[PDB]
């Protein structure tokens, strides 16, 4: 793997794309073939490649506005190219505050500018029940 | 500052080897005396558990699980800041049906570095949240 401050850059940028709530900064930091797996894995949710993170992320970044990331923990394995963050999110909709908490695993391409992998156990309620509520109204 | 990394990477596979045996010494034997846990997320309000709650706990739930297996799926180790993370899949036989559990646990170790200090854990706490204290009612 890439030496750990080139990782940990990346890491770094990975974070601020994340607190940056926006999708193009977002996902600048994805490799072309990352992809993202919400866990745990008996949840059975299917996996996001990077296109469908830009197709969904526009719609999804503009139902959550004041977006606010906390940064409660970062383990960072730079001999296996690897690291965890655990996050805590707060916004605004509509429907009143929005929660969530995330506990991340990332891996980063074998350069060490980009994030390759992304498994993430977080409150999915989100993309496994409101969105193919989407999927009818745009069928409708 | 941290324990030598090659013995925080020898307590992570005790650690895991005594929760794979299955036992409350065997396990504990690598918690600190002062060793707490806190399931996550932490929206979920669940109160820490000292090692004195973890020892009450271990023996009737291993005593419930019945054939139980631990697959590690993803370990983290940050040296230079004695922090881990585990990714692990759970499973066990029980009267009442199968069990599975998903689990992304954080770890920190002690200063010599030959035991868990801290645990925070992602995880489905129902069975020892909802589950285990109906058997409290039963004691009374
Ligand atoms: C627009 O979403 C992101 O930027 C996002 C980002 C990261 C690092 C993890 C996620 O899980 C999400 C997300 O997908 C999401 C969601 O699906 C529902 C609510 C809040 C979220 O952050």
């Amino acid at each position: 793997p890439a030496p750990a401050e080139v990782q940990a850059a990346t890491l770094e940028k990975f974070i601020q794309g994340w607190a940056g709530w926006t999708p193009d900064g977002f996902l600048a930091n994805w490799s072309e073939d990352c992809t993202q797996k919400t866990l745990p894995f008996s949840s059975g949710v299917p996996l996001r490649t990077r296109a469908d993170t830009e197709k969904l992320f526009p719609v999804l970044m503009s139902l959550m506005s004041n977006f606010t990331l906390d940064i409660h923990n970062v383990v960072h394995d730079a001999p296996q190219g690897k690291a965890v963050i655990y996050a805590l999110t707060k916004a605004d909709t509509p429907f009143g505050p929005y929660r969530n908490e995330h506990a991340i695993f990332l891996w980063f391409n074998e350069i060490g500018d980009r994030v390759q992998k992304i498994e993430e156990m977080f409150d999915a309620v989100v993309i496994q029940e409101f969105l193919p509520k989407l999927d009818k109204y745009v069928a409708d």
